[PDB]
């Protein structure tokens, strides 16, 4: 069993800010953790409305992974829709990728379109209360949907149990987020050589308010992850409501996959 | 108890994010509370290498000030170089504070350049450690110095006492920064008829990595405020440490002035 290298993913709108909690947590037990930005999200630079697809959203964990010496694996965690993002990248870096880690998130599958999981969050999840919609076109011209998340769901649903002020914090640096869901639509499926091959491992709680129990529980069924831990309590944010937890978990998954 | 608008400044790098323990804080006390980013600071949308002066870095509260309506006032909260903010917004928008107040911050004067506070911070606290320096010029060709700052400084100096996720936190979302020396050291003196008039409530603590103890006690010699809160321990970032504590010191100036 070797100490790992952890590369953490927010979820849209998000930033990695949100890992503030779990990082020095893994830290702690000797693990070395990068924390990254997607594009538009956190203090990245770029707007979301230059950006065109999901893919391009996920470039800074791409060019991380490009970047990483031959030889070293990270195990990639990913929260909410971030899921999207591991399949991405296990796609063009399967032999960099030890496993990937699913944080409350979206498991995407190789047999249907890219866009299927969120078809069906959304299916699930249909009132998104008082987050307001925008949009903008792409560079090919496909109108994209983004997001600023309302800050009753905020409240209610995304940060049900954590501190006043995690919530405070949330919405000092929310940004705009997209789940560029038409352009994923017409992506090419997952590939088995790639992400279909990596080990899976599914983290989640029924206690979560957005990615609700049925729909936590159809993913599993509809792509079995080769390990589920479900964790007591908390909110949709683990990785605050029950940061020494995941960290826990995580060492297990250091010691069976790293 | 008097309920007050409480406007939160952060200093340079940082964002209305560090307010996030405080804001809630000062709510539960029945207060309004608004915390700004300043330009190129925390999710603002700029980058540092636009912004010309620190009275441009200002303009959020400048603009938020502006569209303040008639009759009402705010306390202007401001932490290390928000000093300068509040100097700078008191003499735009004098009838609209009712008093500044000042934590572990550059107190300026008016006798004084402007720059005169930060030429003194910086002969007591000359050696910023890791912190890297770059430079950029200006839309009048003054070269600017602007500072991404140290993690070693962040961990020991300035989130001394902190959680360990208040100091990852901070270097997930710490963004460069300036002073604007040479620009401000240009800048006219800040007035008697404005800044000068308004109440100020200086808090702070000799606990203090970065803004020293005969720095601070300088400050307090060289432009006696109008009410000094010493709070016992804590660190650099009071709002972090002290929360509850500096929750209370408000309550009282609320009571006060508002």
């Amino acid at each position: 069993m070797v100490t790992a290298h952890f590369v953490l993913i927010h979820t849209i709108c998000h930033g990695a800010w949100i890992w503030h909690k779990l990082k020095p947590a893994l830290e702690r037990a000797g693990h070395k953790v990068t924390a990254l930005d997607m594009a538009a999200s956190g203090i990245d630079p770029r707007q979301i409305e230059q950006i065109n697809s999901f893919d391009e959203y996920s470039e800074p964990l791409l060019t991380f992974l490009e970047k990483l010496p031959q030889g070293e694996k990270v195990i990639i965690v990913g929260e909410s829709c971030a899921g999207l993002n591991i399949a991405i990248a296990a796609d063009r870096y399967v032999d960099k990728i030890a496993a990937g880690v699913f944080h409350n998130s979206l498991l995407p599958d190789t047999v249907h379109s890219p866009s299927y999981t969120v078809e069906k969050l959304l299916e699930s999840f249909p009132d998104w209360r008082d987050t307001e919609y925008f949009t903008f076109t792409n560079i090919t011209g496909e109108t994209i949907t983004t997001m600023k998340l309302g800050f009753v769901l905020l409240r209610e649903n995304l940060f049900t149990k954590c501190t006043d002020g995690e919530y405070e914090l949330a919405k000092m640096v929310m940004r705009p987020g997209s789940l560029f869901q038409n352009v994923l639509a017409q992506r090419p499926k997952f590939t088995e050589k790639g992400y279909g091959s990596i080990p899976k491992v599914y983290i989640w709680t029924d206690q979560d308010k957005i990615f609700l129990p049925d729909f936590q529980r159809w993913q599993i069924a509809n792509y079995p992850p080769d390990k589920v831990y479900q964790v007591q309590g908390g909110d949709h944010k683990l990785q605050l409501t029950k940061t020494e937890e995941v960290a826990h978990i995580l060492q297990e998954v250091a010691d069976a996959y790293a």
